């Protein structure tokens, strides 16, 4: 699995802040927009993009405050990410798109799709954000960790001071052993502790046990939209997973309209790091059927 990031930097001014993005492939079709989550960047798509780039334009932004994008003084609430991603999409003059989304990137993607349904021609997704009614519906072995994350004193000591989301949570979400070189790519944006705000706010925005109520409502709304939409859907899943267990993936494949599910093999949260070639090749094949 490739550790390099052989992509020229592209930058666009978005609400007065510079955002970085990968942009490769031809301008003669429908672009494919790749959205990463927490605590990753466009680096997470590095081995998937090469399967798609020969036939379709691949656009992979770094969320505001992450990757090579600027780091404004924000709270980095989901509202901030929604605002900046909305403006990113408009700054690139995108019309219709295909979405490839993961983790907090899936919340952005589904929320954008709900509000712009005529402009989404397909959604590939994996390990995505859905409402978590109670802490019993959160993964058993990550309950104590994320409960600790969702506090001001303990959570910030862990995530901001000790950088545990990068040093611990990230590699623990990959079944195979992430290499030092790969870890260093993921570490790059957060070498300064003050820049780790998004890493702590994100888990505090997760819709768990009815809080934060506004996120729970937003996520419920786009899940309702997804269940009602005829848009082509491609769901990647792994065993045992984290956000999406195998049993949930099978249920979603039946319940969501026009949905194909693909087993990547062993996987936790960062499925892209465990089977990029299958994810890439299947997206490429799926795109040709659209
Ligand atoms: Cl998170």
């Amino acid at each position: 699995i490739g550790t390099g990031f052989p992509f020229d930097p592209h930058y666009v001014e978005v609400l007065g802040e510079r955002m970085h993005y990968v942009d490769v492939g031809p301008r003669d079709g429908t672009p494919v927009l790749f959205l990463h989550g927490n605590p990753t960047s466009s680096y997470v798509w590095r081995n998937i993009i090469p399967h798609v780039a020969p036939t379709h334009r691949c656009i992979a932004p770094d969320l505001i405050g992450m990757g090579k994008s600027d780091k404004p003084d924000l709270g980095y609430f989901f509202d901030d990410h929604v605002r900046f991603m909305d403006a990113f999409i408009e700054a690139l003059g995108l019309e219709e798109v295909v979405l490839v989304i993961h983790d907090w990137g899936s919340a952005l993607g589904f929320h954008w799709a709900k509000r712009n349904p005529e402009r989404v021609k397909g959604i590939a997704f994996m390990e995505f954000i859905r409402p978590i009614p109670t802490w019993d519906e959160w993964p058993e072995f990550a309950r104590e960790t994320f409960q600790a994350f969702r506090t001001t004193d303990v959570g910030r000591k862990l995530i901001i001071d000790q950088n545990v989301f990068i040093e611990g949570t990230l590699p623990m979400g990959v079944v195979r052993p992430l290499t030092e070189v790969e870890m260093d790519h993921y570490r790059e944006p957060f070498l300064n502790p003050v820049d780790r705000e998004p890493l702590w706010r994100f888990p505090n925005e997760l819709p768990i046990a009815g809080e934060p109520a506004n996120i729970v409502a937003l996520v419920e709304e786009y899940m309702d939209w997804l269940h009602q939409s005829p848009v082509p859907k491609l769901l990647f899943w792994g065993t045992p997973g984290v956000l999406i267990p195998p049993a949930e993936a099978a249920r979603l494949a039946k319940s969501l309209p026009n949905c194909k599910a693909v087993d990547i093999g062993p996987g936790l949260n960062l499925l892209q790091e465990d089977n990029p070639d299958l994810i890439g090749s299947e997206i490429a094949r799926w795109l040709s059927t659209l």
